[PDB]
């Protein structure tokens, strides 16, 4: 039993010996996932644009849409129901990288999401924007319906769905959410109902950085825990479905999820981040700095301009530190088919006009 | 010894238990890397063409050449020395998905090709081509010169280098390697010196393959055995460096890298295969059938026509197989920058204006 079970001995040397091999082999293959999908990512664009045109409701069956042309996957057009002004415009045609017709589902939507809250995972700023009028679909497309949620719950499940896997990798995450709301260049901390005066300030280690004064953040607990904190705050956002939309329909909601994750027997951390964004009402009657100041930004970063001015509204400086060089963006452009919106239309598509010029 | 050495029990049973997660784990993990370095090939192109224009050689210090402007990373122009002719024809200006200037190194050159080295490991088939009329650069692209080696050996040395690390994944690679010359719509096996009657016939187990009748096949042992095949078979070409060009310069090398990965204690194989071809001149005076057919067949890929007719030439119908779907296609154009190649030059960057042009 000395000369005889050394067998059930060096074995575990020989095992262990073999299981740290793997191990390395895993960790370095991860590496190199990670850096192809930035790859793809970088390839698919960085900071992409697609539209989106709702159906129309069923208590709108009698509200009339002028006429659209779905071409492609990525190209639509539009024309005014008006002879009169369709025969002193021309063409009202626009790309993007994807346009999702209103037979689209919030599934196909999320498919556009996905790989960029892996991005996070992998240590990146990540930015998606609810784009257009009052009623085109920002909210529907952001956070859906009991029997269609939209992106923000799905972004839930499927982080702590990847989260599980990656502790078979080492790795271990935690999650700290934030929830405000941008009404008159104010900030509203959504899961307080003491209001203190929160400001957009210098990170105290690091100047290129930000962070909100009195905002509360909470480190979620599991996905029920942070299904309570999103419902909580939608609730608290009480944006006008009643009187005086003005608040409602003009204000910005962003939703912060900062994800860092730690990796303990090989040290370094990974710090990432997802902010979702149901942006303000672009319709036309200050009350949306921010929403115009976003716009110059975002075409801005896309002209590789080397001066961005950030600072110049309230959101524009809260995104700053999530709008850099290896962050990715996505802007949804939401329209409504109907003709008597038809202006505010163009004038949504026509952002993404500017997009793709450039 | 026995309800006190049972520690150094059951930690194999723990430890095993904890392998097999690991392994499984770095399997799905190279799954998913190959899925990725394959959307990055795709989204990358599939059938690419790089343009290379060589410096002249200290022989020909005296040897006229045209003016050339270099735009960016993939645009290049040339314009003709003779004042007559220049202001009759109009600007000459081409773009490729790459523009690789005089002075670029032979390590630049298979900056773009090693990509797809790992790709024909995955499992897919790659096929590289030298193209460009005689003395352009073709050869030394492909082989090179013992001071700066080419292509083909940089392939050889990268092989053997990732086939190593595969051995710490499971996957076991076996090379298998054919060497074959075509000349007036004829083989020949540049690994024998008994010529037999080598035709190109439908493989007998997939009428969508192919086979060539009685050419030399070895299953390379290491580097060095691959390199003397390479050295043998490159002997063997005797391209007529010295009398009658009109067959050196007239046929194609076609050099094939059949790689076949194992991986047992998880079946299933991985076939894959790299072509690196050093194609016949393009200057004008069948005798080019081949090479005509061949850049009918590219562009016809190109233009994603449903009818590829392969069965046109020797060449084309030789690389059938390896010029599918998934197939990963690299076209170097080789061009001289002298001016009595002025016209002969066009007509090869006017093959890379058929390309991008669709
Ligand atoms: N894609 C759609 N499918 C079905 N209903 C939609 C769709 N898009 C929007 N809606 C509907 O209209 C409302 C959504 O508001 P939204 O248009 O997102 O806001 P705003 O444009 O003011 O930000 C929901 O009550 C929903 O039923
Ligand atoms: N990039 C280069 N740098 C230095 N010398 C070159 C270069 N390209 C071609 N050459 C030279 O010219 C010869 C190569 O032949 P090549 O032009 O490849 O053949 P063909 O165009 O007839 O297929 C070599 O001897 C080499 O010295």
């Amino acid at each position: 039993l000395r000369q005889r079970t050394e067998e059930l001995l060096r074995c575990n040397e020989q095992q262990a010996a073999e299981l740290e091999t793997c191990k390395e082999q895993l960790f370095q293959s991860n590496m190199e996932r990670k850096e192809l999908h930035n790859t793809v990512m970088d390839l698919r664009g960085n900071i992409r644009v697609f539209c989106r045109i709702r159906p129309p409701l069923e208590s709108e069956e009698n509200r009339m849409c002028c006429t659209w042309t779905y071409h492609d996957e990525s190209t639509v057009e539009l024309q005014s129901i008006d002879a009169q002004a369709k025969s002193k415009m021309g063409q009202q045609i626009f790309s993007f990288d994807q346009v999702f017709h209103p037979l689209s589902s919030q599934s196909d939507i999320f498919e556009m999401v996905s790989p960029l809250i892996q991005s996070a995972l992998d240590g990146y700023n990540i930015c998606i924007f609810a784009y257009g009028q009052t009623g085109s679909g920002k909210t529907y497309t952001m956070d859906g319906v009991p029997e269609s949620v939209g992106v923000i719950p799905r972004t839930v499940d499927l982080l702590f769905d990847s989260i599980r896997g990656y502790r078979n990798l080492g790795w271990e995450y935690e999650i700290k959410a934030t929830f405000l709301e941008i009404y008159n260049e104010v900030l509203y901390d959504l899961l307080s109902n003491e209001q203190k005066d929160m400001e957009i300030r210098m990170a105290k280690n690091n100047k290129n950085d930000i962070y909100v004064s009195n905002i509360t953040e909470e480190t979620v607990l599991d996905p029920n825990h942070l299904r309570h904190l999103m419902h909580t705050a939608k609730m608290n956002r009480a944006t006008a479905s009643t009187a005086g939309n003005e608040r409602s329909s003009r204000s910005h909601a962003v939703t912060k999820l900062e994800l860092i994750g730690r990796h303990a027997e090989k040290q370094e951390i990974s710090v990432g981040s997802i902010n979702l964004v149901d942006l303000a009402g672009s319709e036309s009657p200050n009350i949306n700095r921010s929403l115009s100041e976003l716009t110059n930004v975002i075409l801005a970063l896309l002209q590789k301009q080397d001066h961005i001015p950030y600072r110049n509204s309230k959101l524009t400086h809260l995104l700053m530190p999530s709008l850099g060089g290896n962050s990715k963006t996505l802007m949804f452009i939401n329209v409504s088919p109907f003709q008597d919106c038809f202006q505010e239309s163009v004038k949504s598509l026509r952002f993404a006009a500017s997009v793709n010029s450039c």
